[PDB]
């Protein structure tokens, strides 16, 4: 059973800012990490899989990196529509498990 | 690429009711289906995986069945705390894809 740790739990930044958030897996999960986005009131949306593969049609200013236990999700230019909570999820082992999520706000 | 179809899009029922919702995969996905729960304002919660395996600590009145293309998620006794939106997700193929979700309300 794998525990996902996510940091920070929330942050505020300005439009145009580069923003980074992290995820740690309690064991080596290779690159089997997904990043989700959850906007206020909306269904979850898969943004990235295999740790770094941007899903088709997802905004190109989202990226992910890391392999093993430590991963990062990066927004190269914070935009108003990025107001959402972001969760990572390992799919190396069932049940798939989530990080605590990061609430991102645009000051 | 796999498309998930979910029905109904919403329903209202009474406490104690048996409630059923369905998910169809655009191709044979064996038993690789997860059911998620998303309560108003909360993070997504994995309820079931491998189509029918209840995750530890998840209420025992939730169950799932089906293998191949057609799946069902069942609540044997609707409870107030079940007020939420439920999504299925296939993990047979990346990227993992969601059904449209079912909004469940307690009349």
């Amino acid at each position: 059973d794998i525990q996902m740790t996510q940091s920070p739990s929330s942050l505020s930044a300005s439009v145009g800012d580069r923003v980074t958030i992290t995820c740690q897996a309690s064991q080596d999960i290779n690159n089997f990490l997904i990043w989700y986005q959850q906007k206020p009131g909306q269904a979850p949306k898969l943004l990235i899989y295999d740790a770094s593969t941007l899903e088709t049609g997802v905004p190109s200013r989202f990226s992910g990196s890391g392999s093993g236990t430590e991963f990062t999700f990066t927004i190269s230019s914070l935009q108003p529509e990025d107001l959402a909570t972001y969760h990572c999820q390992q799919y190396d082992n069932l049940p798939f498990t989530f990080g605590q999520g990061t609430k991102l706000e645009i000051k």
